[PDB]
Order: C-alpha cells, then sequence, then structure tokens
C-alpha cells in the first residue's frame, strides 16, 4: 500500500491494513513509548497508535528526533 513517509512517495509491498503502531514496527522505532509521530500533520497521542488504522494513499511521518552525543560503553565481556 502506498504511504508518503516525510514526503517520500513511497509504498509498502502489499501489507493487508497496518495501524499506526504497525507503521512504528514496519519501520522499526527502539522507543515504543516515547515514539512522537504525525499523519497528514495530525500527531498521535501515546494511546492514538492502535486504534488509528492506517490504508493505501495515506501519509505517515517518521521522527527520528533525539539521540545522544557520547554512548560508549560497548557490552564486551570475556
Amino acid at each position: 500500500m502506498n504511504l508518503t513517509v516525510n514526503g517520500k512517495p513511497s509504498t509498502v509491498d502489499g501489507a493487508e491494513s497496518l495501524n499506526v503502531t504497525e507503521l512504528l514496527s514496519a519501520l522499526k522505532v527502539a522507543q515504543a513509548e516515547y515514539v512522537t509521530v504525525e499523519l497528514n500533520g495530525e500527531v498521535l497521542e501515546r494511546e492514538a497508535f492502535d486504534a488509528t488504522t492506517v490504508k493505501d494513499g495515506d501519509a505517515v511521518e517518521f521522527l527520528y528526533f533525539m539521540g545522544g552525543g557520547k554512548l560508549e560503553h560497548h557490552h564486551h565481556h570475556h
């Protein structure tokens, strides 16, 4: 189904109806409880991801905000 992601006229091969939650998993966000995204401009609330089902011919805007300038620890152990 066709989805304009952040101005990108792209399409996810097939995909039989996906809600905003499934769009978050499709694009794969790590902070599922802190993710901030909108669709066609309208921003989703912490609990609006599930109920809002998305379909062909829509626009999901996925923000990559925040990050960090120092995360060096590395899970190395012998």
